[PDB]
């Protein structure tokens, strides 16, 4: 039976509010039916005006928390089994993030601040189309001093077996992010990371190559594949010889090879590991089944982690990533049934 606290995320919480709107609300907030977005000037009083208007449903959101609440859901016992640190404001969506996260059984201990507002994300939903705002805000505030060092946070750290951080709080903490990392080759734990978006590999090249030595599994996707590639002198287009070139990167901790995982939406995903690159099919291929494929990169690692915490085979972490994010792009958002039925 694993341990409470056996997989560590941290990155940046929203809090998901998804609700059925009118044409006078996108039109308000000058949203097209599909637009994703990040909250400009316009939309700072949409959260509230949602939330006041119409009926709404709430989730706890962001990348590696949801990667952490999937985790969570496939692993099923025990409780808490996956932790989440970030950054909330003191307010009312703060506290009903909070309660988001106990009900998905995932450990959350937030950095609260008043400076910002908590982060959020809006699915503003009219027929099979939703639009989605996102606002960081509180999520960009995270401060290692004041959360991460304290030591009744920092134990909660070194009670993982295994680590993952979203390569979009490299944007935020770096800090952070490099001190995990540190203590994951210290004391021989697995630490993985993911590429997260093109922008982390072009403008926050410095941070990721200095949390590159100290990770065991690369997570990312075809398009920031491309990106890092050209960032980092590849000389190749390839997407296997892009993942066996970054498996061999330098590496600080030689106990444990690096394993380079690539999604390519519907194509395979490639795996790099020491001796050689294989592809792993997706074998869902309903595409007209799929409504939503927001949130399925961060199902994926969330399947995946689910099975490395008890080192299942490499095939079992894959195709469990694969169910989980099946699940997640029939629904809006990465939201999924109360139970798991991944046999
Ligand atoms: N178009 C698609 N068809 C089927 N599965 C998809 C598609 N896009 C994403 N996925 C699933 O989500 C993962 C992350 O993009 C993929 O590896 C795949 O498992
Ligand atoms: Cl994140």
């Amino acid at each position: 039976a694993l341990s409470e606290n056996v997989l560590f995320g941290m990155g940046n919480p929203l809090l998901d509010i998804s609700a059925v709107v009118d044409k006078d609300f996108l039109d308000k907030y000058s949203l097209k039916p599909n637009d994703q977005i990040l909250a400009e000037d316009k939309h700072k009083e949409l959260f509230d005006e949602l939330v006041k208007k119409f009926k709404v449903e709430y989730h706890a959101g962001g990348s590696t928390q949801n990667s952490m609440k999937v985790a969570q859901w496939l692993i099923q016992e025990p409780h808490k089994a996956a932790t989440f640190f970030g950054c909330i404001g003191i307010d009312k969506f703060g506290e009903i993030l909070k309660r988001k996260a106990a009900d998905a059984h995932v450990d959350a201990h937030y950095y609260e601040q008043n400076e910002q507002p908590t982060g959020t994300c809006a699915a503003c939903i009219t027929g099979g189309n939703r639009s989605l705002v996102a606002n960081l805000a509180a999520a960009n505030c995270y401060k290692k001093e004041k959360h991460l060092d304290l030591e009744r946070n920092w134990v909660l750290v070194e009670k993982a077996r295994v680590y993952y951080i979203a390569g979009f709080f490299l944007t935020v903490s770096p800090e952070s992010v490099l001190k995990v990392a540190r203590y994951a080759a210290e004391n021989n734990r697995v630490f993985t990371l993911n590429l997260s978006a093109p922008f982390i590999s072009q403008f926050f090249k410095e941070a990721l190559m200095d949390v590159m030595p100290y990770v065991d599994i690369l997570f990312g996707n075809e398009t920031e594949a491309a990106t890092f590639a050209r960032e980092q002198g590849f000389e190749t287009k390839d997407i296997k010889e892009i993942a066996k070139k970054a498996q061999a990167l330098p590496k600080v901790n030689s106990k444990r090879q690096r394993t380079v995982i690539f999604t390519q939406g519907r194509d395979d995903t490639i795996v790099a590991a020491e001796n050689d690159v294989t592809a792993f099919p997706v074998l869902d291929q309903n595409q007209e089944e799929i409504i939503d494929t927001n949130g399925a990169g961060d199902a994926f690692v969330g399947g995946f982690l689910s099975q490395l915490v008890s080192d299942k085979p490499l095939t079992e972490c894959i195709r469990a990533g694969h169910y989980a994010a099946s699940v997640i792009i029939r629904r809006t958002g990465c939201t999924f049934p109360e139970k798991p039925d991944f046999h």
